[PDB]
């Protein structure tokens, strides 16, 4: 198809964010001298049909808060997938990094409305993410923000996807029903979403701290849940403590969570 390129067109460099990503790295495409990312098919998987599963999926989403797929090396192996390279590194580096005076309450704001903007494309497109977090999310030049897009299945709303027994989640991001029963859904990244509403707010703190990743399920299970953050609105705790309903149905909308965030720019 269109987005096959050439391999030899790319110069690889180094694993990209020292490697917590997993075989993703920095390259160039020497003709364009322009930097990308490139997400390899190596030892990691045995799993040829998912990768290509998920370079699918990112052939039909176009976003400004979506990183966006360039190409992919799909004709002979080892199979590429090569999106846009984001300079500045991820949203939660970036927020412990920044000065607070220029990255200020009003941007945080603007960086939430963005992720939110992405996750009801998302959403209307019956796509599941399944890693929302501050981690996943890269900054760009005038504080934009684009959330990372491999990794992305199919689902329509209405359904829900089962992850492999075993299978191994970022614990405090995950909502109660992906903990207990493997189950993922659009509510489970809207809960996904509360808690990087959370890292957000508080310039990219540590989720329950001190809580042991054994006691998160119970904590939650018996109606707990992270305080209010110093100086966050109530409005946008409202919106965190939407995201953390027990029960999913009960959960915003992406459609409703950006809404939200449009309107607390008119309320400001
Ligand atoms: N498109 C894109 N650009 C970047 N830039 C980046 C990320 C981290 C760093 S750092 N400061 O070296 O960790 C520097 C640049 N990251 N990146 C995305 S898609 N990374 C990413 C992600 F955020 C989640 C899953 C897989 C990934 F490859």
């Amino acid at each position: 198809d269109k987005w096959e390129m050439e391999r030899t067109d790319i110069t690889m460099k180094h694993k990209l964010g020292g490697g917590q990503y997993g075989e993703v790295y920095v390259g160039v495409w020497k003709k364009y001298s322009l930097t990308v990312a490139v997400k390899t098919l190596k030892e990691d998987t045995m799993e040829v049909e998912e990768f290509l599963k998920e370079a699918a999926v990112m052939k039909e989403i176009k976003h400004p808060n979506l990183v966006q797929l360039l190409g992919v090396c799909t004709l002979e192996p080892p199979f590429y997938i090569v999106t846009e390279y984001m300079p500045y590194g991820n949203l939660l580096d970036y927020l412990r990094e920044c000065n607070r005076e220029e990255v200020t309450a009003v941007v945080l704001l603007y960086m939430a409305t963005q992720i939110s903007s992405a996750m009801e494309y998302l959403e209307k497109k019956n796509f599941i993410h399944r890693d929302l977090a501050a981690r996943n999310c890269l900054v760009g030049e005038n504080h934009v923000v684009k959330v990372a897009d491999f990794g992305l299945s199919r689902l329509m709303t209405g359904d829900t996807y089962t992850a492999h027994a075993g299978a191994k989640f970022p614990i405090k991001w995950t909502a109660p029903e992906s903990l207990a029963y493997n189950t993922f859904s659009i509510k489970s990244d809207v809960w996904a979403f509360g808690v990087l509403l959370w890292e957000i707010a508080t310039y990219g703190m540590s989720p329950y701290p001190g809580i042991d990743l054994s006691q998160v399920y119970d904590l939650l299970e018996k109606g707990y849940r992270m305080e209010q953050p110093e100086g966050c609105p109530p409005k946008v705790y409202e919106l965190m403590r939407a995201c953390w309903k027990w029960s999913p149905a009960d959960r915003p909308s992406f459609a409703e969570t950006h809404q939200a965030f449009e309107t607390m720019f008119h309320d400001s």
